[PDB]
């Protein structure tokens, strides 16, 4: 057979060709999350897209180096130092600190989230870009864990609209990781979503975190089809572009037969 058949049913992802400038990185979108909300995170809807009808604090582009490792501060009698969570024992102390004097269920303000000066107790962003495979086959994305609710999208019309990165978020639900943090108790660690991705095509990817107390933790992996991993600088996988509506062209919806 000259051609390759296809994936059968429609079943490939669909991916994308912009043909403007390419730039490094993810952007980063950060919206108002209240501080020990357990229960708004925990809805597909709001994980999906509703985060975006609260109010945007602001954001940040060109980011690579996607994981989050957000510690609070411990108040100890040497000065004040960001407390792994590990460390943590007590009512509360932090090893080789002694006993904190702060309260671990306020809001704290830091830059750890990609540079921007907010509060990662209490806080949702949304991560989009381009992730281009370099090898045709099967990828495993994963987080390590979640702290506390977070989502992980893969494809046109799933993470977003090719050429239209920047838009309002789309409302699908069809998550490659879902993380979401569950009404009762939560989640295993090490979870995980496959897409088969062809070499060179540019495939939308969405990451949503969000934290409502203390701690806050998402590393962020993908196995390659040769079997290596990519942990937390996603250099030289992830990519911006600005929003063209125009590029009549820019979806492929069936990369197997394009
Ligand atoms: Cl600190
Ligand atoms: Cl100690
Ligand atoms: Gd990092
Ligand atoms: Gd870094
Ligand atoms: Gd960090
Ligand atoms: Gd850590
Ligand atoms: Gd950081
Ligand atoms: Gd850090
Ligand atoms: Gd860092
Ligand atoms: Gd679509
Ligand atoms: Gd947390
Ligand atoms: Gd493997
Ligand atoms: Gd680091
Ligand atoms: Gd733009």
């Amino acid at each position: 057979g000259l051609v390759p058949r296809g994936s059968h049913m429609s079943g490939a992802t669909e991916a994308c060709l912009p043909a403007g400038q390419r730039k490094s990185g993810m952007n980063i979108n950060f919206y108002q999350y209240s501080l020990k909300d357990s229960s708004t995170y925990s809805n597909a809807a709001y994980m999906a897209y509703g985060y975006a009808s609260k109010t945007k604090l602001g954001s940040v582009g060109g980011q690579t180096d996607i994981s989050i490792d957000y510690n609070i501060p411990c108040v100890s009698s040497s000065g004040t130092f960001p407390c792994p969570q590990e460390d943590s024992y007590g009512n509360w102390g932090c090893k080789g600190m002694g006993a904190c004097s702060n309260s671990q269920g306020i809001a704290y303000w830091s830059t750890d989230l990609f540079g921007f000066y907010t509060t990662p107790t209490n806080v949702t962003l949304e991560m989009t870009g381009y992730f281009l495979p370099p090898q045709t086959g099967s990828y495993t994305f994963s987080f390590a864990t979640v702290d506390d609710s977070a989502i992980l999208s893969v494809g046109g019309s799933i993470a977003f609209e090719c050429c239209a990165q920047e838009q309002p978020p789309i409302t699908s639900t069809n998550f490659t990781i879902n993380g979401i943090k569950p009404w009762d108790g939560s989640l295993p660690d090490n979870i995980t979503g496959t897409v088969y991705m062809y070499a060179g095509y540019y495939y939308p990817l969405k990451v949503v975190y969000s934290n409502a107390v203390s701690w806050g933790t998402l590393p962020i992996s993908v196995e390659l089809p040769d079997g290596t991993t990519v942990s937390d600088n996603f250099e030289g996988y992830v990519y911006s572009f600005d929003d063209d509506l125009s590029q009549s062209n820019c979806t492929i919806p069936d990369p197997s037969i394009h």
